[PDB]
């Protein structure tokens, strides 16, 4: 029972269809279509515009006149000309002469703005496959906290952890309150927004996905939640936040997830029941337990009067 | 209410329209301007030199016969090689102009081309590519109270700056750091003219990571550390410091990083003002009210610096 | 004697062929499955036009003089997918082209073009996301066989070696350190295993390290740390587990790479020292990597961190 | 003046300036001039005329087994590929197919079925050789921490006093004014140190403070900056005086991380220090002239040119005679 690999821990066709499974499925496509066909239909008014003004249709198969295109003599050959020389294929039963420099020019923007469709329509793709980010994959928190007692302090704290295979074993985790607070001086804020330390000083906040854990906040002075109590948090419309992002192993992406503990949510005297029991030379993960949490006994002073409690004693 | 509850987070039109209203800017049309220019002087270059071999095998005498090859068929000299030049190099070939297999010099020059060619088009494609995936997007829906404030809070002389996102639930998760530019001058004689420091924002407590559910208030306290603790009132206008902020965050929707930046002169600094509250809360849900998000309002506060505040704090307690 | 000048901290061929032969491999299976959604889009659509040409009625006029079929030249299956490849692809010899006498042919034009440039443009994806292979595991990066507990400037500290073997694989990194143990709380509240963060230096910036050479990183035994209780006795008892995640902001070149190691109460050797990797002769020194997880013991008190430090104090009193 | 980047970059006048810019930038970054330059671009046109020629070969050879030559002049036959004299017209119909030009003065013939296969196998091969090019210059150009270019340290690392305290200080900055911002700054000294107990380390790594604490290592390089460690009871440099300096043979790195705010990419810089390089009792001479209006950075200053006067005695030992004379 040793949790580690020397540098590890311890399907062609579906990850092909996987790739091909970017975001890119239908909108896009209809995106690509109308503007190629609009750039094209644009192009081919061009063609025919300077066509006609040329008066080569009305020369039409005179044979002593020489055409800007050859064989063209209609709109929907100017459209046909259009997407031809635009998406470069150039059959060559319609080809311009040297007789026209305006054609030329027109042939050299036209070819210029292919290409630059071309690379942006490239680039569009190569974005839309090359996610920088992902969501959730099942990093489940748990639907209940507690405020807990430990080692002579009291704490809150929240599970964490993954259902799934063992996938994605780093992570980083993060605590926000939000809470309404009165100023002495009279100002009056109404999304006040504190960090709930789980270890930053300490750099204990990369944690280790090993198995599912209970993340814990001490309540010490600092702590938002120094001056509630058992009687008043149920009153208090208070609410927490927490973040967790983390990287998967056997692959290049990054993870996130996030979820909130509002105040019904928050149980006080409440304590996690093990995910984890251990036998002799084996272990198991009772994962239909992970919510699960049963009742201890506990002070229901706050951590401020059970610090003046400690102190009165030591006095 | 219930920010968050759901562990979502609570249009498509919207943003469609947005995307297409993103390169409606000339700086694209400058872009496309300069590349038809690089285009245009590659394919002018090896229309030249299509003339130069054209004219060293001469063949244009001999146009009006049969009895030659010249090298590329039905070429008129000048324009044709341009054209030629046009119509291989961008992979079109009408075959109204060919190359015959009588002139080896054409075939390795059309070999040349089309590697050069490839090349300016890979470059292209890499010069787009870097251009629509830039890794840090100057994001326009973050923005800064054009007003920075000092006001008093808890026993405390406070700086404050209002933040926050314009659509509301687009970035929720972004981390905040100030600095400030300042003339300095020491003891020592030293004059150092651009002086930047820190100001603390929450750095020290991990309290720097903001949560943008909806437009907030940043405060830094004016203490020991912070470069403020002696200015004063009057003061401050004549001071003439600099402050630079500098946001950057997750977007909601992809997390792509989106960056925002100002900054605050000493003029757009006030005294004894306080945000006026952008959001207020009503039964059942809360309403923001954007057109207030830069508004400040007036409010009596100690016209000491910090540090004679504290000073006189210490003197009472005595 | 300085190997760590202004920019560069101190072939191509080859690389550039050893990555061809492994490439090599990759594609000697992958290709096939290129050329198999190419093919099968060009019979597709050379079917469908044939489909349009039978429709039209091309083919029943034949050689008549007087018709203008769709798409000239088509008189079977085999032509009309060589047109069809011919199309999709760009290529357009001519002397088989499409007329204006056809609007379905023109649509269908507009869709092969649209289609054409799509497919194209997953194919480059696809080959970047091949090319790429985005493993985060790096093969250097040697971590010691052993971790070791020794006695400097009269403080106790854990240290373990760590380094890269070509000296170029790797230049900068970030440590971390996790030691996970089982617990028992005073109110009872077991955990089967507790995590905690042993500090190698997160505070101060140290965790950083420019591996210029093997390191041994060494965690100060304080009074706020997992083995500021435990002793040399205590230790072969304490079963319990140390992991180390080295990450590599840049492999030298700009690509992150992340190794991962452990220790466990038997691998932990109490009162040792490492073997010194480098030795410094005058002009050149002189590295072994041979000795790089060698021991050698050393004179250490039994005392536990936290008895030791009683026992300093006591004294100075 | 003022540097207000109310939503843009800072208050400087460049229009071209940042086309031009963005233009060179991205093409260095792409080339890696010396080795890779023509290094790849002989990778390149080799892969391509090799397949190429292979091709023709090939075409030449299937031409030859039945194809033409033997009927190459007869009317009632039909060729493989039209207009094809073996050896030049097969590369040439090779080159033109395999870049899709297709001219079609040559062009293939619908009966000969070992042809259309064999045109099928070559474009599939010209596809898959462009597409693993561009994957290439992707990932190429991707790959974050590019080195920096632009991006330099001043050549000497000074010690001065400032506000009675004692600091060592060394000048950054970016030559291409305004093209990396928001730079973080890290510096480490590699020294080796014997233990009271014996053991002895050649090569020990301290983190110098340039601000980590406080959040300050985070810089914003709107000019040529002056960076700042200050020689307090956790600093190394705690102990050495004037003497000692030359002698320690004491040894520094600085490593500089930022974004090139013309794309948003991140590149990276180092540099080194040695005994001889850092100066006692000198001061960086000011790089920026402030006027009405506008300023003025002179970079030749930029580099060198110092005068100070400081005190001989180490930085403990100066400390402690500010405390004595305190007390």
């Amino acid at each position: 029972i040793q949790r580690y690999v020397r540098k590890d821990g311890k399907r062609y066709l579906t990850d092909i269809f996987t790739t091909l499974v970017d975001l890119k499925w239908f909108f896009n496509l209809l995106i690509f279509v109308m503007v190629y066909t609009v750039t094209w239909l644009f192009f081919g008014m061009i063609w025919w515009l300077i066509a006609y003004i040329r008066g080569d249709m009305d020369h039409i198969e005179d044979p002593s006149w020489t055409p800007c295109v050859t064989n063209l003599n209609g709109f929907v050959s100017a459209f046909l000309f259009s997407i031809e020389t635009e998406t470069t294929i150039g059959y060559g039963y319609r080809v311009i002469t040297d007789k026209c420099p305006e054609g030329i020019i027109l042939l050299l923007i036209q070819s210029v703005l292919g290409s630059i469709v071309n690379a942006f329509m490239v680039g569009c793709m190569f974005v839309k496959i090359s996610q920088p980010k992902k969501r959730a994959e099942t990093l489940v928190f748990s639907t209940h906290a507690v405020i807990s007692m430990r080692d002579g302090k009291l704490c809150l704290m929240f599970r964490v952890g993954d259902l799934r295979n063992s996938h994605i074993v780093e992570a980083s985790i993060r605590a926000k309150l939000i809470k309404s607070k009165q100023t002495s001086e009279g100002e009056f804020i109404p999304l006040n927004q504190t960090d709930i330390n789980v270890g930053y000083y300490t750099g204990d906040d990369r944690l280790f996905l090993v198995s599912p854990l209970i993340i814990s906040h001490e309540i010490n002075q600092q702590s938002p939640f120094w001056e509630i109590s058992k009687a008043q948090l149920p009153k208090e419309e208070l609410e927490i936040v927490v973040i967790l992002e983390g990287m998967v192993e056997a692959t290049g992406m990054t993870c996130q997830a996030r979820s909130s503990y509002i105040t019904s949510e928050i149980l006080w005297g409440y304590r996690f029941t093990p995910v984890l029991t251990l036998e002799d030379g084996f272990y198991e993960v009772d994962y239909n337990s992970f919510h699960e949490t049963y009742e201890t006994s506990t002070p229901s002073l706050s951590a401020k009067e059970l610090a003046e409690l400690a102190n009165r004693a030591e006095s």
